[PDB]
């Protein structure tokens, strides 16, 4: 309904916690895998226009540049958290098909492959290229896009 | 729920009207751009799948439609507003590039592609991208606030 998958568009991968837990603990880091189940759906809640926060659906965590910085530098991993801020702030572009932070850097996945192996964490970067695409998929239709401003 | 908006064209600041200005167009009524602001130049975005919808005159309830309804509406079709809604008339509001476009792949644009268009100018559907085609959506409070067309 408003759980959607969050799936890398050249490799098929989606975006899971670490371990693959219903409950990561803070700091757990986003990472990409091939497995669905109900511990990798997320949702995202909107707090102005476009930014919102991209939220773990199953613990209510959200993601987080590590250390909470407004404008963090090329290779930040990206984690879990339970805190809210405006730091915390995402945009899920459906039509250029990523995910901007705030401060205008995206989601990659760490060394920016076409075909990350399982496992492979994300990081904050600048740049825009094929690897760095996800597209926001229904839990029961993974090659459905589903709307994720609900 | 649907946010009501104003539909900014982006190089004039001009914004979307019924031409005429009417609480209740009639069926195949130009679209057009105009500087004025009132209530029955006010649209809301009815979302039917995903970035698809129908673009809705909050007053009336008629939506966009390229003229004809056809599938695959050519270059310099006109847009209209009518009482139908069918596939036809969806599009979506890319509120990232701004742009405003159809499912079938063309854009909503000022007739002759002028940055900045006379009142009453129509509106046509055509394929071309630049900075005369690009709008932003946005308070009926605050012309210069843009707002979430999608919840």
């Amino acid at each position: 309904m408003t759980t959607f998958l969050i799936k890398h568009k050249a490799s098929g991968k989606f975006l899971h916690p670490k371990g693959g837990s219903s409950n990561p603990a803070n700091d757990t880091n986003l990472v990409l895998h091939s497995d669905i189940h109900e511990r990798m759906y997320f949702q995202f809640d909107v707090v102005d226009e476009r930014w919102g926060y991209i939220k773990h659906a199953a613990s209510g965590k959200i993601v987080h540049p590590l250390g909470g910085k407004a404008d963090p530098p090329n290779e930040t991993k990206l984690v879990l958290h339970q805190d809210r801020h405006d730091r915390a702030l995402f945009a899920m572009d459906f039509f250029n098909d990523n995910i901007i932070h705030k401060a205008g850097k995206y989601i990659h996945p760490k060394g920016g492959s076409t075909n990350p192996p399982n496992e492979t964490l994300t990081v904050m970067h600048g740049d825009k290229h094929k690897a760095m695409e996800f597209i926001f998929v229904s839990p029961k239709d993974k090659d459905k896009r589903v709307l994720v401003y609900v």
